[PDB]
């Protein structure tokens, strides 16, 4: 709805910064709605649905396992990791590893499964070899935030994201089972909360993954629909802001608002 894109230019004004947006029909992956879709963005921690759907495509042609243990040492930890730091000891498993970067944001999680995978460039490919020729990741957490002005490492663009969301939750690249997995940990949010989610009508479907990187970067992707399904695909990055978090948080809730209003 056009009285969205409103809500986003104001969001824009807000914050002084770009605002990249887009709403896609997950069923037909037509574009209902957009606003610069094919601008560049960092990613930050949304990358790491795409990673653990590498890791889960591993583990669908057996060449991974999700009861797998990853042992790491104090050497490994990065600044934000609620759940590694806790399991330094006895390791943990890749289903747990693809758990913690995805429920709680767990940076050495990631860090980790991307080792496991081969390093950004091996993820970078993963996501070339289905069609994403724009999305790439270069370094590792948690230099992927700098968010450097005009800097293509570690970017994506709204309209790529939300095109490669749909396919790794409705194509037949992952089998079923691994798909439902993701979803459910998309499902399973702790951390995005004063988001979309805060404007979300009671008994709609959401599965998401929010971002935040240093420049004032703020994004989120995500799955959305009534009466307990996803209807479709929305994806929010801004960068630029000088604007507090709480204030970056707001105007996301306020285009959330607005898109669940002319639903």
């Amino acid at each position: 709805h056009p009285e969205t894109l409103v809500k986003v230019k104001d969001a824009e004004d807000q914050l002084g910064a770009r605002v990249g947006y887009i709403e896609l029909d997950l069923n037909s992956g037509k574009i209902l709605e957009s606003f610069r879709p094919e601008e560049r963005f960092p990613m930050m921690g949304t990358f790491k649905v795409l990673l653990c759907g590498a890791v889960l495509s591993r583990i669908d042609a057996g060449q991974e396992q999700l009861g797998r243990r990853i042992h790491y040492s104090q050497n490994d930890l990065v600044e934000y990791s609620p759940v590694t730091e806790k399991h330094l000891t006895d390791g943990m498993t890749v289903r747990e590893l693809c758990s913690a970067a995805i429920t709680m944001s767990d940076n050495t999680a990631a860090n980790l499964l991307l080792t496991t995978i081969g390093g950004p460039k091996e993820l970078t490919a993963f996501l070339h070899n289905m069609g994403d020729h724009v999305t790439r990741l270069d370094r590792w957490e948690p230099e992927l935030n700098e968010a450097i002005p005009n800097d293509e490492r570690d970017t994506t663009m709204p309209v790529a994201m939300a095109t490669t969301l749909r396919k790794l939750l409705t194509g037949e690249l992952l089998t079923l089972a691994s798909r439902q997995q993701l979803i459910d940990w998309m499902e399973a949010d702790k951390v995005a909360g004063p988001l979309l989610r805060s404007a979300l009508p009671a008994g709609w479907f959401i599965a998401d993954k929010s971002g935040a990187g240093e420049r004032g970067s703020r994004g989120i992707i995500a799955a959305l629909g009534p009466d307990g399904k996803p209807s479709r695909i929305v994806v929010i990055y801004t960068t630029g802001s000088q604007a507090t978090m709480d204030e970056r948080n707001r105007q996301i809730a306020e285009i959330g608002a607005s898109l669940i209003k002319h639903w």
